[PDB]
């Protein structure tokens, strides 16, 4: 499998799935199938814990980690429900800047985003969304677009 990529078995249905330990993306089906740049958007929750709890939307931000974690959640099922789309909720909802560009960062090469950021958006194949992804900013959803 690709990397990051490992297979497990679902609690409910005892079906097998996908799921990938750099993005937290999990999929039911097999991904079988490394570039300097890539170019994503992303989804932005922050919460009390974050670096900088304030943004374009709150002056001052106060959920919990949990929280947050528990929008991104709710943002990802509408996402791939297809209820709603990845650039619409960013827009609304990411408590990044980016959020005017429809959650759009540009490219960028290693070395340049915080960490668990950048690994996450290297492990992602183009048109791939990752699950939630943590840093100090906050909780992140990832969607690589080159
Ligand atoms: C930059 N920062 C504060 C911070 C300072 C030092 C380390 C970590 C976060 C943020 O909270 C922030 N971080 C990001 C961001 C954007 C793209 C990728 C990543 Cl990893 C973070 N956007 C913001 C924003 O406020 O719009």
């Amino acid at each position: 499998l690709p990397p990051g990529w490992e297979k497990a078995m679902s609690r409910s249905s005892g079906r097998v799935y996908y799921f990938n330990h750099i993005t937290n993306a999990s999929q039911w089906e097999r991904p079988s199938g490394e570039p300097a740049r890539v170019r994503c958007s992303h989804l932005l929750v922050k919460h009390s814990q974050s670096r900088r709890p304030s943004s374009w939307r709150q002056e001052k931000i106060t959920r919990t980690k949990e929280e947050a974690l528990e929008l991104i959640n709710g943002y990802i099922q509408k996402i791939k429900s297809g209820e709603e789309d990845f650039e619409s909720l960013a827009s609304q909802f990411s408590d990044c800047s980016s959020a005017k560009a429809r959650g759009d960062l540009g490219a960028f090469s290693r070395g340049q985003m915080q960490k668990p950021f950048e690994d996450a958006s290297f492990a992602l194949r183009t048109g791939e969304m990752s699950g939630p992804v943590f840093t100090d900013s906050g909780i992140h959803i990832i969607l690589r677009t080159e």
